[PDB]
């Protein structure tokens, strides 16, 4: 009755999320979104890297030329898994340094060898084990040759082969520890004395040690497995009396983006782009709690087990039953937009979004989507994380690096979760607050502030001036001489 | 006359703290807290970790089993304390790689040992020395059987010692190197020949050497000390024809929280969470600068030897002398509560404090203190932070590890407290803007802002009318043809 | 025409820079500054740090005393140069743990060498060989002292040097491995056997191995070099029959911020702060994108090849043809100030710029351009970085280190600056409508807010008038009564 009531509000809804911001330890939202990824399929999907699964092969067996694992030479990979269920089957050897023998062919990718004639004049070549069979046969590591006495002579060896390639040469070679001296002079004719392997650059002298080891495989004896890199120009130098497990040629060593991992998750016809020890995993979210362990573009691995993301604003229940606006009050009734304006006039009482107020919200919003998620970075061979032995000093290190390394990155992911949030607040309140403000300096002396978010509007203000204000074409003047006789009158 | 005068507030104090923010270097706060611990009491309190103090005594003296060492057979600890002062006093030895064999016990934590009898038929067992006495009299390390010839035979030893149990058995063992070789033979009865101890999976073999090496203790001659890991289901086997200084049994090998720490400070009847190489310290600050060293619930080590949160408002002096609000003004005067209302009216001028905006404030800077203060993260074993040799790679990965984590906590901590100031200066003065803004949107017409925090309110407002605002009850219609009049007047 | 308008402005540019903040990835900006450090000279600066460049040797070169290393004998470094170009000009050698030592005397930073009378009776000393030539004339290694027979007999040595001194001795000692069973003879005049160099803390027992290796400069023979250090109060004790290499004194071992660099940039006269391998750079940013490898006081390195820091304000184009404020709108016309007033009066229409505002927000950003630029902190001797040899753990380990602290710092910038320049965003928009409250505030009833940061003042308001509303003098009373006239008018 020559006035009308406008009020300013914003939406709410009946299911909101509970977000931590710096402000609030916990404060609903109308919506998130969860940042850390906690699940996985529980397979590794066998695209778009190269998986090469070891069945019961090991990386090393592969290499060495265990009969089992004929089946893997010169293949590559991006990716080689070694199960748990792996193990070796021809003659009982160790490597000192395997694990370093281990990451230098997983990092390389590639099982290609090249046979090369060795002059292996003067011995038998080709020895054998009953603890090796192959096709029911006994045999040996398809990549070395194990040379033995020739009419019971065993010529000191002294033999080269030259790098004349434009690559590096990977040589894997052995030193055979009989179990007895009977066996030492059955199978070398004469006491046992050291190899020698050298090259321009390097040297590596072994001693072979006689004596009965534990039985594996009913085999006392042991081979102990070095390896020797020859560069360009270099020549590899052997030297030896007996007890020569000799390589039968070289592996080529490659740089890149390959690994190894240990994994019992089955493989996959899928695609996905990280991989972990549980299986493959989505790689949408900037953060993963499933395995500090990964392969590809990942998510970094936190120890939070959720971080929300506000996508809506402050979700505020409406007040109790007059129209009344944003101060302590959401409006569930509002669903095609995120602010608006509410009215009583002399045609009724009416309700309309504001588009421009909610789509910069929503711009913004989506803003900080686009660079949290769908984001994360690739990484490839790394360190290990995980030991089966007791070792002492390097892997304390080992650990040490990593535990220091997830601590920052979780500390990281909680101050940027707080921090966006406090921002996703800070900002949608603000897009309220300028509505209101822009909704004051339209009308100028003709409404007071109610101090509800409502303004009381001194004229007669029917749809289309209410539409007027809405759309930002109110004129003030027209209406200002009725407004002032009504707000300034002596009652 | 007429008319009243309303002023919004807030406190000031005479003692107030500088604080460093994101805007401010430099910024005066009513209170600040220190988040930095930069003291220790100088004792290691014995509660509530099991403490063991090594006195004389390294812990691999304590393993050997040097008599000084005898009462701490199958002891266990949460953390080990290793004295400067301490030193051997049995037969001179070494241990290659000691780094490691100390690491790997201190995190056992447990020097329980189960003895085992050792077939050693043909050998005289016992061994004595004159450099290792026990209760006076010639002796050796408790855990070790020094091995000699019998009636001048010392035939070949291959000892054999199954595990069948359910756990993993560490050994302890060695290899005598004597001054000469008459010693040589006086003790073993033939030329120096290699020990081979082997398991399934392992296998070490090692070579006495003969000859004089500086005298300590008297004794040219040395032990190198080796140790090994069997599995359950593997064998333990031990070859050889002299020098063998044998295991009487195994050790105990378990996993957990357990560490040991170089320190000199007395360990004391008292009850903290944090041990540094100093002493206890408190636990109660999020970060501390007292050592980079720690056990147990501690802060964070950073450089910095202070930092400050603000624990309230901006600190703003009463400007000198009518009654005037918070621009650029403090109020020293207001002693219950951090914000409120002075007031000139026909009865005087009088004072309140604002309840609901004083407990706002005081209630989110609790909930920052909540999140930093009593909130450190429990470490235990790490790697080893301080060196007495020189030793090149390993050591330089080691101490750029550390380097590395210090500098980005320290980061994180100055960042942290800045962000945090900066927001507590924010949230104290929204507390005033709003109770301002408030009190404005109450008088509606009846009231013009004078600019300095105060409102002048243009009709009579005596002590209950003043309360009404305060309180919330105000009816502005009630005044409102009064107030119009006397703003609204031709002078 | 009794009315005045006066609009609250600010500056803007026509040559804008792009920035990102936390709520516009992209967002004009009037003047911003790089943080990334992306070029260098070329040049290592020989100022102000001590700079050893190499030339043709190699640290361990010239430590050993390769006759073409001679002029470096007892130099000292901040910063040992090592270039790709450097050879080895003596006998072939190789260092078990070459990078140890080399790390080690690298940080020490002295070749400082002191001569020492050993106990050689019984030997010729001072053997020579045609691959190593001094001078026209078969050398040696300066600092060590080959030893032969000495009239067909070479008797055991067993040789002491005690260290007396307060300080720590290096020495640096070899054994020679003879390519044939002739040389051996020929040489020490009996077969081989092992050698032992001890102390009272330590022990190293090497064996010398017959046999040809592929020839360098024509040699088939190999030196393998050893070291050891002496504290005060031991003694070191050296062992042998034949195949020594002597020590001839030892090196000072000491302790500070020496280390060595990898580089072919040449040196030049000139100072610089900061170190890389690609040359000196300046080290005014925080932040640097030229190498990972780092000697002085240096920005921090990251992987982005620029960040931009707001130094000004939002950058607003000036709205085309009635003055007009702040509200969407830049005035590309100021140019003495950041903030200011534009009017319209009776005497025409008129701009003056605010000092007050201006310089509040000048003074914030040089402040936090003070925290940021020429602040940088000093590293010295680190871990390697590059790697031209294939190693498996430990190298995997240094890489993962320095790739997991390179993306936490990357990070760190990243945020850093968006936080910065969002703030930088927010105190200069603060500034803005701070000027405009305070004039408003000033105004009282006398004006109204046009909506488009403008006031209409409803009283003849001449030059002097606007200039005391400018300058805080305006006394709102003086017109109230005019401009209440003006304002409550029924038109
Ligand atoms: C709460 O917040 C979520 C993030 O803003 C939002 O999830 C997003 O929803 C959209 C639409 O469903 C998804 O986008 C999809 O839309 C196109 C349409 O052309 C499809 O073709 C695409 O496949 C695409 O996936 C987003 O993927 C999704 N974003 C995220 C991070 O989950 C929810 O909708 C919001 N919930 C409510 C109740 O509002
Ligand atoms: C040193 O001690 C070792 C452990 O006692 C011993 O190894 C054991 O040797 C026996 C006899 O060869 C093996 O027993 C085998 O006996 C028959 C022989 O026909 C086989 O058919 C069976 O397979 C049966 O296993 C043990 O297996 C073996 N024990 C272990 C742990 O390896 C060495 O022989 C001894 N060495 C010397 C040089 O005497
Ligand atoms: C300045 O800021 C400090 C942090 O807000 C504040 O210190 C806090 O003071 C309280 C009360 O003295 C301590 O809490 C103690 O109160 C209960 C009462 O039931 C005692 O029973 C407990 O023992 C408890 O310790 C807090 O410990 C203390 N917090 C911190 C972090 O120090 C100061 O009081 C403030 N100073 C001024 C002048 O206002
Ligand atoms: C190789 O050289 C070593 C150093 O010269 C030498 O060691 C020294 O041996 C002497 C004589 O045994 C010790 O001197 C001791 O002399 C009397 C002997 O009754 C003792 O009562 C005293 O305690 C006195 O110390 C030295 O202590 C010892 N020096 C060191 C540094 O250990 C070796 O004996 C020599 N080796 C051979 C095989 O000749
Ligand atoms: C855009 O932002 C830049 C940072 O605010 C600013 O660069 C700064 O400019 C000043 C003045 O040219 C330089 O300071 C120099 O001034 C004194 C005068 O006594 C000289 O004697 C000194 O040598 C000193 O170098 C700053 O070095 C410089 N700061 C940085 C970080 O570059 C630009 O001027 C600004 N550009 C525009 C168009 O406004
Ligand atoms: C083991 O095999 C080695 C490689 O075949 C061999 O080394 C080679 O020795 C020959 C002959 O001494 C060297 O050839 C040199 O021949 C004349 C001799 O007057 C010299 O003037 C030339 O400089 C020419 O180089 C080879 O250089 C050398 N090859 C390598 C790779 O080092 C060893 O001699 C053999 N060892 C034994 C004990 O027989
Ligand atoms: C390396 O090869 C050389 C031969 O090229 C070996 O030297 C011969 O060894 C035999 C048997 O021990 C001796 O009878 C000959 O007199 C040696 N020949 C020469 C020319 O010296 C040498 O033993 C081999 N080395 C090793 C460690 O196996
Ligand atoms: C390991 O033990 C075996 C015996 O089980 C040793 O072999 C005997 O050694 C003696 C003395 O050298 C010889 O006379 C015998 O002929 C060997 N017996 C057999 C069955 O071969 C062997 O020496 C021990 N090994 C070591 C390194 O000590
Ligand atoms: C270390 O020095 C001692 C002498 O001080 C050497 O022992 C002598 O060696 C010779 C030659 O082999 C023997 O004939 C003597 O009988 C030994 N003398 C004594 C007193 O035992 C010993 O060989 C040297 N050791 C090494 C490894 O070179
Ligand atoms: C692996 O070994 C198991 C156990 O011997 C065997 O049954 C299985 O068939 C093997 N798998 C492959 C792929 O060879
Ligand atoms: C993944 O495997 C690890 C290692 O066994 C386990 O700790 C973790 O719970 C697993 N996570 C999921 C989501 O399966
Ligand atoms: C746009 O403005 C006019 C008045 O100029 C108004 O009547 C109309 O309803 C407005 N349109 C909308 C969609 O708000
Ligand atoms: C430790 O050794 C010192 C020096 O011999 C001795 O006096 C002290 O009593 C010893 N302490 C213990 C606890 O055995
Ligand atoms: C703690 O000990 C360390 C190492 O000696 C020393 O640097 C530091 O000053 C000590 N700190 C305190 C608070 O005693
Ligand atoms: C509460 O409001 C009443 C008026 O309705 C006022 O007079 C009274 O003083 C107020 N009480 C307080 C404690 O401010
Ligand atoms: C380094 O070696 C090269 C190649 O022999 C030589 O020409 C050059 O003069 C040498 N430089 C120095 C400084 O000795
Ligand atoms: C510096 O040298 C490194 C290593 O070769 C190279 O990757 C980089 O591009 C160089 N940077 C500059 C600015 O020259
Ligand atoms: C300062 O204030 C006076 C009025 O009191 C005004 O007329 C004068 O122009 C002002 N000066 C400046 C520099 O703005
Ligand atoms: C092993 O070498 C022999 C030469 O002795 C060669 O002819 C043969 O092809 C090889 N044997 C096998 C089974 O590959
Ligand atoms: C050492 O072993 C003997 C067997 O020779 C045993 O009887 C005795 O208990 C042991 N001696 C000591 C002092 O423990
Ligand atoms: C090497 O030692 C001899 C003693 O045999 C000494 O006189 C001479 O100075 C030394 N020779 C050289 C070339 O320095």
């Amino acid at each position: 009755n020559s006035t009308a009531t406008l009020c300013l509000g914003h939406h709410a809804v009946p299911n909101g999320t509970i977000v931590k911001t710096i402000t609030n330890d916990q404060i609903e939202v109308t919506n998130a979104t969860e940042l850390v990824q906690s699940s996985s399929t529980g397979g590794i999907c066998d695209s778009p890297h190269q998986i090469l699964d070891g069945e019961n092969c090991t990386l090393i067996d592969a290499l060495l030329g265990d009969p089992q694992c004929d089946g893997f030479q010169n293949k590559k990979w991006d990716l080689f898994v070694e199960r748990s269920k792996a193990y070796s089957n021809c003659y009982p050897y160790d490597v000192p340094d395997y694990a370093s023998l281990r990451s230098l062919v997983a990092s390389s990718g590639t099982l290609e060898f090249n046979n090369e004639s060795f002059n292996w004049t003067g011995v038998t070549q080709n020895g054998t084990s009953s603890a090796c069979k192959r096709r029911s046969n006994n045999s040996f590591f398809s990549r070395l040759n194990w040379l033995t006495h020739l009419k019971f002579k065993y010529p000191a060896l002294n033999v080269t082969m030259p790098n004349n390639e434009k690559f590096d040469k990977l040589y894997i070679w052995g030193v055979h520890h009989p179990g007895t001296d009977n066996d030492q002079i059955s199978l070398y004719a004469q006491a046992s004395g050291r190899i020698t392997v050298s090259t321009k650059r390097s040297q590596q002298t072994v001693i072979p040690n006689i004596g009965s080891r534990p039985r594996v495989r009913d085999i006392p004896s042991r081979i102990s497995i070095y390896w020797t890199i020859v560069k360009p120009g270099d020549i590899l130098l052997i030297n030896s009396t007996g007890n020569l497990i000799a390589p039968r040629g070289y592996f080529k060593i490659r740089s890149g983006k390959s690994s190894i991992m240990r994994s019992d998750a089955p493989i996959g016809k899928c695609n996905s782009e990280c991989i972990t020890p549980n299986g493959s995993i989505p790689n949408d979210k900037p953060f993963q709690n499933v395995n500090r362990i990964t392969y590809g573009a990942c998510p970094r691995y936190v120890k939070q087990n959720t971080l929300k993301l506000a996508t809506g604003m402050r979700n505020v229940p409406e007040k109790q039953t007059a129209i009344a606006g944003f101060i302590e009050n959401g409006w569930e009734g509002m669903v095609d937009g995120w602010y608006g304006f509410r009215h009583q006039n002399s045609e009724g009482i009416g309700q309309a979004a504001d588009l421009k107020s909610t789509q910069a919200a929503i711009n913004q919003i989506n803003g900080k989507l686009n660079r949290l998620i769908g984001k994360t970075n690739e990484k490839f061979h790394q360190i290990e994380k995980e030991f089966s032995e007791v070792e002492g000093r390097i892997q304390d290190l080992e650990k040490y690096v990593e535990d220091t390394k997830i601590d920052l990155w979780s500390y990281n992911a909680e101050l940027l979760v707080a921090l966006e949030n406090q921002h996703t607040i800070d900002l949608t309140d603000s897009e309220m607050n300028k509505l209101f403000e822009r909704t004051k300096k339209q009308l100028r002396e003709n409404a007071e502030d109610m101090g509800n978010g409502c303004f009381k509007i001194y004229h007669k203000c029917d749809n289309a001036c209410i539409g007027s204000i809405r759309n930002g074409t109110y004129d003030h003047d027209v209406y200002r001489d009725e407004a002032l006789n009504n707000r300034f009158q002596i009652k």
